[PDB]
Formats: C-alpha cells, sequence, structure tokens
C-alpha cells in the first residue's frame, strides 16, 4: 500500500508521516530486532537516550574517527597510537604519577620531579 | 489501524503486541534504515548483541557519561582530562614504562625506580 | 497478515522482502523509537553511518570485548588496567613526557632520559 498509522490499546502508536516524513514508534515497553546478516542506519545524526545503559555485547567496536567520553574504564589492557595530552589531575600507574614522581638518585639522595 | 500482526513465507515476523507492548521483529537477514535527518531511540535499556561486530562511522561518537571496555585501541592520538589511574600490568610510551622506568643520574650512575 | 509493502507520497520506502529476507525503510527524514524498558538489535554486523554524530546520552556505555577508536577524549577522568602499550608520539601529562622527561638529579645536575 500507501500508509501506515496504527494506534493500538496500550497507547502506542507506529505510524509513518509523509507529510514531515517522520517514522514515529512511541508508547512501547520492548522493541527487538533479530537477524542473521546485518543491521544498518545511514543518517547524519544517530541519538541514543537511554537512562540506564547502552551496551554493545560484540568482539569488537569500531569508531572510525573521534571518540568523546565523560570517564573511561578499560578493563584488559590496550594499545594507543598518536600524541597523547594528559591534563588536569594525576596520570598514574601502580601508584607512580606521571608529571610529580621522583627517583632515587645516583649518588644516595632523591631527584626532583620531572623538570 | 489498530494492529500489526505479520508472518511472513520466509519465516520472518514482524508484530506489535500490545498485551506486553512488544514490537518484535524476527527471523529476518538483514535491515536497513536510510534518513535524512536523524534516528532516535529513547528508552532506558539498550542492548546490542553482536557476534562480529559494531561499527560507527561517523566523525564523532560522543558517550555523555561513562564508556566501559575490555581492551582500547587507539589509532590516532587524544586527550584526557582528570585522574586517570592505571594498575595491574605496565603502562609504556615508546617502550618506557611508567612504574618501573630508571634514567641516567647526575653523576654517572643510574637513578632507582620510582618512589 | 502475510506482506509488508509501502511506498508513500514522499517516496519513501517501509517493506519486508521475504526473497531476500530485507527489511528495508529508506527516503525518511526522522525516525524515532520510544520505550519505557528496552531496545535490542541481535545481529553479527551493525552497521551505523553517520555523516554527522553518534550520540549515546546514557549514565554508561559498555563495549564487553574490543573498543577501537581514531582519537579519543576522555573529559572526566577513568581507571585503566592491563598492560597499556603507547607508541608514535608523546604521551605527556601536564606537559611531562613519559618516554624523554628528565629530573633534576640528586647532586646538582640532572638526569637523562629513561633508559
Ligand atoms: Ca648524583
Ligand atoms: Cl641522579
Ligand atoms: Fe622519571
Ligand atoms: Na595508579
Ligand atoms: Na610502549
Ligand atoms: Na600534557
Amino acid at each position: 500500500a500507501d500508509a501506515l498509522h496504527i494506534r493500538f490499546p496500550d497507547g502506542a502508536v507506529i505510524e509513518y508521516e509523509p507529510e514531515t516524513s517522520a517514522l514515529t514508534v512511541s508508547g512501547i515497553k520492548t522493541a527487538s530486532v533479530t537477524a542473521s546478516g546485518s543491521v544498518t542506519a545511514t543518517v547524519p545524526v544517530v541519538m541514543v537516550k537511554a537512562s540506564t545503559r547502552v551496551t554493545l555485547d560484540t568482539p569488537e567496536v569500531v569508531c572510525t574517527n573521534r571518540l568523546i567520553t565523560g570517564t573511561l574504564e578499560v578493563q584488559k589492557g590496550g594499545t594507543m597510537r598518536g600524541n597523547i595530552e594528559h591534563t588536569g589531575g594525576e596520570l598514574s600507574s601502580n601508584g607512580k604519577v606521571l608529571h610529580t614522581h621522583k627517583h632515587p638518585g645516583d649518588s644516595g639522595g632523591t631527584t626532583g620531579s620531572p623538570l
């Protein structure tokens, strides 16, 4: 056909509105999509507003350019290439702080912090 | 109308079940959505269970709060702010290990590792 | 029923093609899905091709295994565990470079860079 406009007894909406070219699904509890090949979305802007969590349960997540986050937790290691510029706190490894650490010196005293 | 309940000859299902408020798409090979503006999902929990890969092919991925990963690979650099606490292995740069590295000292010997 | 094949006056397509088991939504401007519980996608490959941005506006994004990115920006700190191997530039914290930094030594001179 030529239309999609559904109002359900639970208050859900599933429709397409060609005047504004808007596909709307609202008022549902769950959605799922199960496919054997691929799911693709091609659009300038993707917004996911998830008040609990977004889980990407996969061997690999690839971000092709920039990734921005508030906090980061890495569990099992990694690699980094390129200039990595840390500021605004301490970058420590096993308690040793990059910008402030000292060493025993070579003649019995202590070095200063990094120059 | 008021219902959406489709069973296809390939075994796929596309339906909405208002008793449980559940939208189900199953038994398909591929899905795609192509839009000129935006795609938005607003829901407490998003689960993506992808046995091969999730690719976010975009100039920028933004996580507004926490990001947790198993391993991390950064290809082209970055910035970090705030306290970054590494433990449980070596944090190295060009082979130099933050928590264990030593230097030639200022009078001919070698420093100890970081205090 | 047993079919889903819609052509709209704006040129949009919403259909399922059982010959190839392909669900297609195309030629739209916006889509949104609003749910009170969860949205789940289970499929080997997820592709998001977003010419402006992907935003995960959530307390927590979890990648269960590998995360790969071009650049990284961490705004508010974090933790890292496991071996983290940086190469191919400078890893600095508050201007102090892991692989090249020096210290005042313990007898009035300057240390060398890391061994
Ligand atoms: Ca000395
Ligand atoms: Cl010294
Ligand atoms: Fe040092
Ligand atoms: Na530490
Ligand atoms: Na290294
Ligand atoms: Na720095």
